[PDB]
């Protein structure tokens, strides 16, 4: 019969029937607006006014009640019109009437609510304010569903939808704010203050917060179908204190502390009660509580003894989880306060259970007349209290004092019955399980709700790895066969990566957005949602806070029944949006330049995951477009042989050993490239390609880019007017150092000239042993035309390369002449047939060094790439290689150069042949006892030239001598940056054998070549 | 017929029959020692001498061959004795002969090997050295298995077992070292140098490394039963280069680079060959290779074109994976070298396949007579080459030059056939899969093996989280029903945490030891093992490097068939060792003091995981002991109610609200405690307990300790002579900040005195809101007696507390007297019946402050704990509370104190009642227009005293006035750190009603109390 009774009846309706329709519209009239007079509105104001002890100003109060009246009358019209329209949807008069009534309803409300929020009296007005706002939200939510069907145009529906969500927030934040400051205003130091304080809290939770808690569910778009919330907050009664005919000083903090702080929800299993005695008055002195987690999903637990052990009588375990729990307490109080020792306790209490039928009430000692049901009344008056109660007993703590006065004041928590002992998932509606109904909290806290949630929330803390915040909720599924998408309501001040598990499998893991800008004063719009992409049928549900850095508030888990067509639709929209975002324009004719080749690959992946069972028509369509995008990417890609199909087959890819092409990957979806290291720095692993001038456009930046799975020591070159080069090390990822796998590199074209034919060299190099790379999706592309500084830089670069060429082209005319003449002086001039008789090796070597002083025969960066001067260097060095060949053939001495180490030589001591300047091999005689010798056949009577090219380290003299058996021995002697002397002599063997013998006196002797030749002109 | 043929025949035996027994002993004689003369040993030396071009010194060489001979003769005796003993194990003569022959065999070998390792010629001796060492290891491995059965005593078997493992390392490191420096010694700049170089490498891999690679398997204890290894190394042939009748200058680096660097193993699928033409000579100009990963577990891949495309003739795909792969190439070479252009290529090659039957050979163009089978001969000569080959063709790369001379020199990799195309797991032997046979390498490299592994290894790099190094190997199980323990051979320089997965499940995750002290020059003993604890029956196998910091080399995976009894045994030993390590001594009578209660809990967990099917007898036994340990822990534990069964039931645990006891946990196995925060700092969450002097021993340190799952703001107190206190924050873990969950805290006892009864207070406190702890397994224990500094510190602490008491005990005699007299002055002296007529509130308040200047009525740290002065403070404050009660009852004014705010008062303006010093409530008149008034009933004719206690802020005068209707109004006026004035007057009502009215002129007026009293003596 009181506002709390009325609220609880709305609360039940809102929990059980929350779904757009005539049942809803009709529900509000029957419960409230159709059946309330001005005395009912008066009654509501008095409830809070009495409490806070100050009445609303009369004009304001008068204004308030006549508005509420205006609205009863209005809404009755809207409801009656709604009803009739429902019965005949197509009747245009019934529809116009719907439109008009809606408009008028929206006017009145917008105007009347500010009059229920009037300064200085916001508090005593709140619950009624809450009423008008609950109603405002539903008409807005109506028009957003039925608007179209009534004849409103989309423009006007979205405007009023935007209003709807603007106002879920506003109205909620308002109520919550004034509840707070009303609550604080009524706090005070004594037990009397506490009674008013708690009574405020309890009454206003019942007529205010509970409704507000349901306000989100008006979001038609978030909650298209029936959606069931659960209120988990606790409310408190305290018999002893609540009708103590006095007040205990400075006790209200002590009393308030005897309420349990924020916890995971638990079921009250039993109370075991201790009787003590004072002047032959027997009383409840202490007691003990057992409890279980939600869903008896854990073992039971307990708490330290409340109050004090007593032994005046046996003790009495009262079991609470029988039927549906305890819904009522009838308590006997005792106050002995004899004229002058003092007593304030309970001598008995009945605990009564909720049942669809009947259960004997468990009595501690005796019943009494301090009925809890005055304070926590039933929600349903169509049945006995045992059936129609609103609350279950949740815990019984205690405020105590001890040995001048005795206080034993048991404190009763009542949780709302919408808080089910188990977490059962429906299948025809969205089910809301608040995270607080969980049973495993690792690295995080429960912290009291701000009022607009129905209860407390879960904080998961920031990390690092094995310290991830985690909340686990047990959940039962009546219907196995039902497919659900999970949605989570959360709050964070930063974007956080979150993983949601279901059973042992992880159904969501990505970074969700921020929603707030501080987690301390939490406002309605501070919360948000995310959902799994798919829908499924394990038996628990969980969230993990992956962030090392920030925390996250988890409100509630939401299970959303879904058909397979719905599923296929969600993913289609998602993928359709992806493909479209590749193109510049609405006609899909061009790619956005900053869309990379690899990106187009990620997006195509999305398409192939679409159902073949429900989306084929519209999936094929999408795959047309993404293939089309890709084709356009290949069009803009200026590199030949993109997929490395023809490396080395010259005008495509140039490549070395230590490369590998596999077709695909964890990362790559197309042919890609693996490069491994080298054992010698001079023999690098290289993939290169020239880009033809004819494909380039003047005065334009170009961009080399691609994707590297991972990398170490990867050397990347871009070469036109000069070479730029990155070294690139990129670690892999799972699912100095580059944090990104995308790379890019820019170069700028000046004037293009086909005749000069610069182009752009693209070169990938690895010159170390540990060393590697995995890359693909390589593009070379046109980016932007050159403007401002970049332009003047390029003009400077070309101009500067232009000046470097002229220089080079001048110095090369000198040197070539010089080298070419030195080359010619080696030969008998008759076209590369013969060496002059008297040209020696040092000469060949000297000519060689004049050839190798040619500066751009080969590109510095990678010397397999011919330079400006490749043509002319090449011909001269071949004339040189011819020359060494001729030197060798004519030498009557086998291996006189030491080019084959020591073969064809007879060696006595310790001697070595070491290479010194290019292929050039030298004999080292390190000690005088060593002897290198060769027997040579000759033509007796002919004449020979013995030529030695060598030098002498240190003291003494090096010798090459020559002889036959007995008298005919002759000698070449050497004594004294690194340069050789050439000596010779004429020898005339008497016989058919000669001996050549190399030796020395001391120090070290070094011989380049020993030659023996016929004198023949 | 050559040493390479002989080696390959041993190699096959060692791969296929590696198992202790007579088959093994008999195998070595038949293959080697029983059938070799001195010419065979000569032959071996010549193989390497010819190669390195320098013969061994004659004495050394002579010595060497006669030792090898001594050993042929000896081992023939040992083998014949082994054989005969096998046939009749119990015959004591056959057993004595076994013992003797073993001793002699061990002597000869120990003496002869140093003569095969002689300075200056270690290299040319190596392979023969390898032979003698292979043999040494097996006799050692024999005696370690059969030793006991021959009659050797355990002392001598373990000595020779220790020798065995000492020498697997030594002999391996030796061989490997000299292979290295022999190989380097023979490197050189030209193609000729390369031929010798590679020929060395290839021949010495075949006669040396391969054997050495098998050396570990001699570890009887690691390999109790048959164990099969796989050689994965590649060897190389190069037809063109290998019988080029000359040498190409500075080409050996170029040639060497045409060998593939370290890779995951792959199967050669096909070669597709390009014919070109030069002067109407048709040649192999280029070619392309396809390959697949091991087990065709991946898609195929390819490589950039080898050589150069040619079009002189069609092109020719030759398929390699037919039969068992290509085992042979017969190659035609071409050398045009016309007197003066140059050519060095192949004009044809036959590829022949390995089959149990027959397959036509695929011919490129034509066969030739450069048979690969001269270089890579068969292992089995009991069958045609097609069946008995040792190698499969593995890859064909190329060394090239191009457009003076042309070189097209295809390079053939041969992998040993023990490298199976698939990774098949046997069931009757241990199967060794080298990690290199994997198909997924993430964050790591393959790097060339050191020689003693059979092939290359896998490096997994240091991290951070989604960059864990990982190696995945595909594996087939012929027999589903077989149970295997996985063992991994690895190397690391630090202890690393490693996770091994099998299929999708993770079968090992813990930190394994270091084995090495640098990963660069890897020695035999640098490797180690770890194993899963259990044994299982997924289809791949993997290791992940969990370290953020260090790298790890993975060699090979080892699968070990096991029965269920074996399993149950492994875990029993493991748990038996755990339980024993709890006790001080061999009689399990005492606990080791540094074994914590929680530790005993971890160890009991280990016991409950033992099989009930195979271990019951010996598991029950173990559970007796661990329960016994635990019982002893409770014995030493000096805390009452360890498992928090009786908190608050006073002489056990003292506890507040916001505590919870659950029975067990992810962490705790026994009753444990959860504390949550507080809303007010003055109302903390507390668990405390005193420890009785009678349980303490003089001059001894004690230790408080326990385990905290997690914690924040946990305040821990230890109190005797003074209080020490930690604040403790401990993050949780998965499976300022404390990195450990174990805590401890120490205190020291001086002299114990039962009369003074200090004890030790143990207090857990949380005084903040965010704030929590989860702890259990709490012990208070005796640690050690006090010695040295600690002793003199404690003597100082007690002495100092002793001096603080005397002080306290002196000051308390003064104050108590003072306070007690002030208390008494309040009363009419007749036992606490009445207040003196003229004692006012300020007096009561002044007396109160003299009571509350009592210094240790309550323990500072937690004021629920009575102090020295709790008794005397308590009585006096009750006399005070009596006094306030009396003040109130006699005041004819209702609520004249403002202790119930403003009730019983009529208020006109804005006025407030604020609490100021304890419960003391004051009326604040802030403005002159305000009016607080009360109508009081009186007895006409009697006489009353109107007393006011108040003061005046600022200007003007505060008034309390009193009156009846018309002429009888009188007044108390107040004008002018925080202290009150008391005024009064005598009033005599003519009527039955009086009015009391509080007011003021301006400024602010503050009233403590207004009292009206009858004058009655
Ligand atoms: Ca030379
Ligand atoms: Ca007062
Ligand atoms: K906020
Ligand atoms: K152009
Ligand atoms: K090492
Ligand atoms: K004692």
């Amino acid at each position: 019969y009181t506002p709390i009774d009325i609220s609880l009846s709305l609360t039940q309706f809102l929990l059980s029937e929350f779904v757009p329709g005539a049942g809803f519209v009709l529900g509000l009239v029957d419960i409230i607006w159709g059946i309330f007079g001005p005395s009912q509105w008066d009654a509501f104001l008095v409830q809070i006014e009495q409490l806070i002890n100050q009445r609303i100003e009369e004009f304001a109060r008068n204004q308030a009640i006549s508005r509420l009246e205006g609205l009863s009358n209005l809404y009755q019209i809207y409801a009656e019109s709604f009803r009739e329209w429902e019965a005949d949807p197509t009747n245009p008069a019934l529809r116009e009437e719907m439109r008009i009534q809606f408009n008028d309803m929206n006017s009145a409300l917008t105007t009347a609510i500010p009059l229920l929020a009037v300064q200085n009296y916001q508090v005593p007005l709140l619950s009624v304010y809450v009423q008008a706002a609950n109603l405002h939200l539903s008409v807005l939510r109506d028009v957003s569903v039925f608007g179209q069907r009534w004849g409103f145009d989309a423009a006007t529906i979205n405007s009023r939808y935007n209003d709807l969500t603007r106002l879920i927030g506003n109205y909620t934040d308002y109520a919550v704010r004034w509840y707070n400051t009303g609550l604080e205003r009524v706090w005070g130091p004594d037990s009397r203050d506490w009674v008013r304080y708690n009574q405020f809290r309890r009454e206003l939770t019942l007529t205010v917060l509970d409704i507000v808690a349901l306000f989100p569910n008006y979001d038609s778009r978030r909650y298209p179908i029936r959606t069931v919330s659960q209120l988990t907050r606790e409310i408190y009664t305290n018999p002893v204190l609540e009708n103590f005919d006095g007040s205990f000083r400075g006790s209200a903090q002590g009393i308030e502390r005897s309420i349990r702080s924020p916890h995971l929800m638990d079921i009250l299993n039993s109370i075991t009660i201790y009787t003590d005695a004072h002047r032959g008055y027997y009383y409840w002195s202490g007691h003990q509580i057992m409890a279980s987690p939600v869903g008896f999903s854990g073992p039971e637990f307990t708490f330290p003894l409340y109050g004090t052990m007593g032994n005046a009588a046996p003790q009495q375990r009262i079991v609470a989880q029988l039927g549906q729990g305890v819904y009522r307490t009838l308590s006997s109080t005792l106050y002995r306060r004899p004229f002058n020792q003092q007593l304030s306790v309970l001598d008995g209490t009945e605990f009564a259970y909720g049942t669809s039928s009947n259960l004997p009430s468990a009595v501690y000692r005796k019943s009494g007349t301090v009925d809890s049901l005055d304070e926590i009344p039933p929600q349903n008056n169509n049945v006995p209290p045992r059936q129609g109660f609103s609350h279950r007993l949740s815990h019984v703590s205690m405020f105590r004092s001890g040995f001048v006065s005795i206080i034993r004041a048991p404190m009763f928590s009542w949780i709302h019955r919408s808080a089910e002992v188990n977490n059962i998932i429906a299948s025809d509606s969205i089910t809301q399980i608040p995270a607080v109904k969980g049973n495993f909290l690792f690295n995080g806290s429960v912290i009291s709700g701000p009022g607009f949630t129905g209860g407390d929330l879960v904080r998961l803390n920031s990390s690092n790895i094995q310290n991830r915040g985690y909340i686990e909720v047990p959940i039962h599924f009546p219907s196995t066969s039902t497919r659900y998408r999970v949605r989570v309501r959360y709050a964070s001040v930063t974007p956080i990566h979150l993983n949601v598990n279901w059973g042992n499998s992880s159904i969501f893991s990505n970074t969700v957005p921020a929603t707030a800008t501080s987690l301390d004063n939490l406002q309605s719009s501070d919360f948000g949602y995310f959902e799994s992409a798919n829908a499924f049928t394990g038996n628990i549900v969980g969230v993990r806070n992956f962030s090392g850095t920030a925390g996250v508030i988890i409100d509630r888990f939401e299970f959303i029944p879904v058909t397979a067509t719905l599923e296929a639709e969600y993913n289609l929209e998602r993928a359709q949006k992806a493909v479209n975002a590749l193109f510049t324009s609405t006609n899909q004719l061009g790619l956005k330049t900053n869309v990379t080749d690899y990106h187009i690959d990620q997006v195509s992946n999305l398409v192939t995951y679409l159902s073949d069972e429900f989306s084929l028509d519209e999936k094929r369509e999408l795959s047309e477009k993404v293939k089309h995008a890709k084709r356009l990417s290949d069009e803009r890609n200026l590199l030949q042989d993109s997929n490395f199909k023809d490396i080395n087959r010259e005008r495509g890819w140039g490549g070395s050993t230590g490369i590998t092409i596999q077709g695909g990957d964890d990362v790559f979806k197309e042919n890609y490239v693996t490069l491994s290291g080298t054992f010698d720095e001079s023999y690098p692993t290289y993939l290169y390609q020239k880009i033809d001038e004819s494909k380039l456009k003047a005065f334009t930046r170009y961009q080399l880019r691609g994707y590297i799975e991972d990398s170490q020591d990867l050397e990347i070159y871009l070469i036109r007017y000069n070479a730029k080069h990155e070294t690139v090390n990129v670690p892999g990822t799972g699912s100095s150092a580059h944090h990104s796998h995308h790379f890019s590199l820019d170069i700028d074209v000046g004037s293009t000239d086909l005749n000069e034919d610069l182009g752009v060299w693209v070169i990938f190099k690895i010159k170390t042993q540990d060393g590697h790379a995995r890359l693909g999706n390589l593009e070379f592309l046109e980016e932007k035309p050159l403007v401002g500084e970049a332009l003047a830089r390029v003009k400077r670069a070309e101009k500067k390369w232009r000046d470097k060429r002229e220089k080079l082209e001048w110095e090369t005319n000198i040197v070539y002449k010089e080298a070419k003449e030195s080359v010619d002086a080696l030969f008998v001039n008759s076209q590369y047939d013969q060496l002059q008789a008297d040209t020696n090796i040092a000469m060949i070597h000297a000519a060689d060094k004049r050839v190798h002083s040619i500066r751009e025969a080969y590109l510095p960066e990678l010397s397999v790439i011919p330079g400006v001067n490749a043509a002319i260097f090449e011909e001269l060095e071949g004339r040189i290689f011819t020359a060494f060949s001729l030197y060798d053939a004519r030498n009557v001495i086998k291996n006189g150069d030491f080019n084959n180490g020591l073969s064809s030589w007879n060696v006595k001591g310790h001697v070595d042949v070491e290479e010194q300047n290019n292929q050039r091999s030298v004999l080292v005689v390190p000690e005088w006892e060593a002897e290198v010798s060769q027997e040579v056949r000759v033509s007796p009577g002919r004449g020979y030239i013995l030529r030695v090219t060598a030098y002498k380290e240190g003291y003494g003299e090096g010798s090459v001598t020559i002889h036959e058996i007995e008298n005919n021995t002759d000698e070449l002697k050497f004594s004294n940056p690194v340069g050789y002397v050439t000596k010779e002599l004429e020898y005339f063997p008497e016989t058919d054998k000669v001996w050549i013998e190399i030796g020395e006196t001391e120090g070290t002797f070094i011989v380049d070549s020993v030659e023996l030749l016929l004198m023949e002109e």
